[PDB]
């Protein structure tokens, strides 16, 4: 189960170089330098790397600071080999942004958080992104008077419009990606699920610019099934990024490594991503644990890695299995594929073997042998076939 | 607060109706006849009733006994002056919709589905019914091999794809509304959210037949905000019907008459719907609790209404006092609503004070005034202004 | 992975026996005679069977039906070899019951509570039980005026009392194990937790006749960590009887077979049951999906006890690896098992290292590598040692 | 609505003092000086305040800046007649305490934290605090194998064994409260409610010495009902203290100003604390939003004593209301306080009305009128008489 660069294993400069600073306690960890992660990445087998603007330049750093970073930053991925496929910008620490970026109530604030979008748009076109993620962690509210959501989702509409207008009249190959996430740190945050941030993207002036980037933990934060809201994102052709990790049930954001929390979870998303082919970067949204040193930050990512490609061994061994295929069969997952009335509407409304001769009890008496599949599913992810 | 039949109050048959049968008990309750309740609701004060098709006519009802059924309903509804807005179909409780109805594996079930939904569709239109909702309980899973979710929204789509084909061919002028469900009684439901549903929707070949029916306790089982939720489906134009009623979190669905559960939600949704103008049906789908006998179900039903008007009535107040209005601009909403740039993208790209000359401490220091604003709410949600 | 009677797998009748109504459906399987599912569930490898009164005894059987069904049953234990290791009482189907059993309301109903309760006791002692489980899944309240819990905690500790004075006063060798559920069917049900149960026992006038029935999805409907609940059991010496079955996450009780659900969780209460050496039953209380038909009822029973069999043997192996106890040195569970300060008080106090010389920062730096530690447990869970 | 220093309201210098640092976002507020808080809450009416020991001393200080700062805090509760009824450890922030205090699997660690504990008992004592809280935030695991549950149930035992024999041994009278949390900062958190707090409590060497610290926020993070708990922390006598706050439903610790949130939890909370007559401090564990400036801290403050007193007046007036009392009885709440069997195991056995002759379809059809009940509740809450 060793990776290689080929397996597009990405991580976010933030997650090995979180410090452990959490509601309640102080850093555990000293501060990562960029250029250290980049090379002890590149050693565990990562594809590359993405960053937030205030990940890789010091705010409020010069503009011959801002350089000398990005030119060192340069100088590890030549000598590593590692890409950045995806870039982000901070709109979530600094204290300007406590009531939000795109939606923050000072107008002010918000053409300040565009300007400081757009000037790492142009860095991230710069170092080869393919991909600009925008989580809005600070777009909502604590409480019912303080955000009228309507407003809100005009202004957040607004910013979106002027960031695709300004890539496209840049030349920019570049697509925009949402991150949604239901809370945390607000009380509520604006487009909380996957289908929320997909039902709007459908009114944006050029929709086909942007899709979704889902996380994991965020949908599992509102009990929501993760491959379930993949396949929507899938079936709508908006699977732009996917962020990995683990989540344990409804309660804060954990970001455990991926394959913890809800492993059947992470074995049918796995099962999902390779069966429909998804061939973006498996980028890894996680925080190793603040009870842990450097040593176990390396042990953390290194075991995103393997519970992918130990997964994924076993998914593509359960579709494999002849076994497995005919209980597809009988479960009729062969008959879901099929139209349900690819002879029209007229047809189906002349057709007696649908209603007046449809024999009701005798279809409610078929078994749907579901429990056989997922015994099977079971003992292919336990290896115990 | 007396409810008049201008308030539009409805209710459906389904929900005084509610023989308390519960995943651990027996009916408590004695069936209602439909013209019972359609006279003891008049008599409360609401404006109509809605049905499924299997709550007016007896499953497996020949034409001779479905005529007599509906005969009868009608001489209540002319004898009362209640209405019939809205009309939909039990697709879940037969045994036949074990696995679904529209993506039911089996595909002579979705043929039967679509069948039972277009007899009740002809109904809905000769009784009024301007709302025709479709509240897939049944399509989900339990496991993860039993349903390939991209297969099943292409049959979800193709599904009311006809619907809407065959609407359209009578001439009828009908809507259809989707109510999202995260789960329950499935493990996962398709189209969890109010987000999933409209995103969903955009993809049907005609989607301005279609909008969303969202319930209050469905998106609280998911632990989201529901005034949040109609916020962004009355921004895209579809809120063409709601649900109301109460839910204490995130459990079993608990069908609480309006107002119980979340209060201070309730409000908020109160506030949004009235300050929108939203002018359909204020419908309540809950179940009198099974501790009730017909004397609690008459209270509960009452009360849906009355814990309305009293949380309008308390909206109203808020919105209209000089103080909040004062609090509203202390905490910016007024610059919520102005757009961020209407200067556009280049003036925005040259203006120093958006960037270069910002001063982010300055901004960063102004309090949001948000809990003044929250306790003038909570003052006067309990009167003590 | 073949059962034998040996690792004392037990089923209640209602569980294979499930007909498939939920609050949305009717039943999808006819009713199985308990004389069945003891011959099916003995070949399936099962060790005993459990009951309610009314599984056994038709809810208003005279006497000579009562003992008809009685004999039969107890013929097919002769024939099968299958025991009765637990009994108990249904104290929420019947209507009468809809505000509780030993805590409703009416305090007619508290008698006639208790009167089927000891009625059911002789019966249990008679077949064998050695165990009479108490679930009070009607003792609560969906408002807030309607239950006085301190006044409802009397009437419960008085219930409890008395079957305590009528088991000591016959001479029986029984104990009981109290139930706790959260939530469902009641809005909130009283000892909501284990650790409710535990407190509730230390108050009855004999507390070493109680001890706990903990079910794995009661507790993960709350979000809590079973096997730490479980940890707990065992701790305060009340771990009296198990229930086993699969959940995901907080909503409605899905009673998922075992092994479904929280894989990582099922896979740690396995290994605690088997490192603490639990020697009560098995039991799977459960309920076969009503997708199923008998087939796959029989599958899912099946499956139940596969998977606790994969399980003990991943936990066995993880154990018993010299690099997990290696690692289990690593991260200091062996100085976790030593005491404190087994030095007393005083020497504490004087103790220079433990304060006034402690070096905060060199603890502080030592890494826990718990994350090293827990990819290993997820290497032996998956074979992919 | 005024309080005064007789309502008994008390705030942590945590509370007002929270900076607004939370996961994502830098500080918004600068470090309000605890005698500027002291003097502050003294004009809103408060009548006292409480403290870790590292909010008071920095956490390092020598024992010549140690007496500087209690010895000005002094002179503030002199000059403003506030009290400190209530103390407690800090030993969660610094990094020592990654992996616990008295669980920590470190032995130093956890000899280390008594130290740190005895020594701030010492302190409280001195300033005339009555109650000593322990709230265990780091005594939990990520995951399964770090933590051995039982062990660390020892070891926190152990510890507060020796803080009893500490207490006693120096003549102090001050109790022990133990404030359970689910989780957060920690995955899980060891006695994750309150009935594993009574429940652990029991097993003490000196349990009269220990009752329990329930926070509002954190029960509802499990999804259980507040009130419930609190009646039973009061049934088994062991409410020594409570912290109160606001919390919308299962996600992270918000820590909103009491009576946001679960508004009617907060009804039904304030009328089981005045009709018990507890008559401890009404301490205010909350944050002011970290949109807020410190004009917004004092508003947020003060609302929590607000909305105390107006939920007291609407719970007074519920319980003063003949209707009120007269539905009581409607649904026998009189019932429920009368004993089940007063009269003896023997003479229930021996009652033919409570079994042979028990009429259980006349019970099961009288209506608990619960619904009436609870909207006469909802009329009173909101001032809708
Ligand atoms: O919850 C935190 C969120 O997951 C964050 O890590 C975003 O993904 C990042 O800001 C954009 O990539
Ligand atoms: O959860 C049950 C659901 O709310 C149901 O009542 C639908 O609304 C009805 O089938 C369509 O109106
Ligand atoms: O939630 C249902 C509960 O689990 C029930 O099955 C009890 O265990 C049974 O009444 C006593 O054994
Ligand atoms: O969740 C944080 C917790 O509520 C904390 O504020 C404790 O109450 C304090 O450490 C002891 O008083
Ligand atoms: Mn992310
Ligand atoms: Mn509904
Ligand atoms: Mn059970
Ligand atoms: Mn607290």
């Amino acid at each position: 189960y060793q990776p290689t660069p080929e397996d597009r294993f990405t991580f976010g400069l933030w997650t090995v170089g979180w410090q452990g600073r959490d509601p309640f306690g102080d850093a555990t960890r000293r501060a990562l330098d960029p250029v250290e992660s980049v090379q002890r990445l590149a050693e565990l087998g990562a594809h590359g790397v993405t960053f937030h603007d205030d990940d890789l330049i010091p705010f409020g750093s010069s503009d011959s600071e801002r350089e000398e970073h990005v030119k060192r930053f340069r100088q590890a991925l030549d000598d590593t080999g590692m890409k950045v496929p995806m870039a982000t910008t901070n709109l979530f620490t600094h204290p300007v942004f406590k009531d939000g970026g795109f939606t923050a109530n000072d107008r002010d604030v918000r053409r300040y958080a565009l300007r400081k979008t757009i000037r790492n748009i142009d860095l991230a076109v710069e170092l080869g992104a393919e991909t600009y993620v925008a989580w809005g962690g600070r777009e909502g509210a604590e409480s019912g008077g303080a955000k009228d959501v309507r407003d809100a989702l005009d202004r957040m509409k607004e910013a979106f419009d002027l960031l695709g207008e300004y890539v496209t009249s840049q030349g920019y190959d570049i697509r925009f990606a949402i991150e949604p996430k239901p809370n945390e740190p607000r009380g509520d945050i604006l487009l909380p699920t996957v289908g929320h941030a997909l039902a709007f993207i459908e009114r944006l002036e050029r929709p086909e610019l942007y899709g979704v980037n889902p996380e994991v933990g965020h949908e599992q934060m509102a009990g929501l099934n993760f491959p379930h809201g993949i396949a929507q994102a899938l079936w709508a052709g908006k699977l732009f990024h996917i962020d990995l990790n683990g989540q344990n049930g409804i309660k804060y954001d954990q970001d455990l490594r991926f394959g913890a929390g809800d492993l059947r979870a992470a074995f049918w998303l796995v099962d999902l991503l390779e069966s429909a082919g998804y061939s973006g970067p498996r980028h890894f949204d996680f925080k190793p644990p603040r009870t842990e040193d450097f040593d176990g930050v390396w042990a953390s990512a290194a075991g995103c890695m393997r519970n992918y490609l130990i997964l994924k061994e076993r998914a593509a061994a359960f579709r494999a299995d002849p076994e497995v295929q005919e209980a597809l069969r009988a479960s009729r997952l062969d008959e879901l594929a099929r139209p349900t009335a690819a002879d029209g509407l007229q047809a189906l409304l002349d057709d007696r073997s649908a209603f007046e001769e449809f024999d009701v009890d005798a279809a409610a008496a078929r078994g749907m042998a579901f429990e056989r599949l997922d015994q099977l599913a079971m003992d292919h992810l336990l290896g115990a076939r």
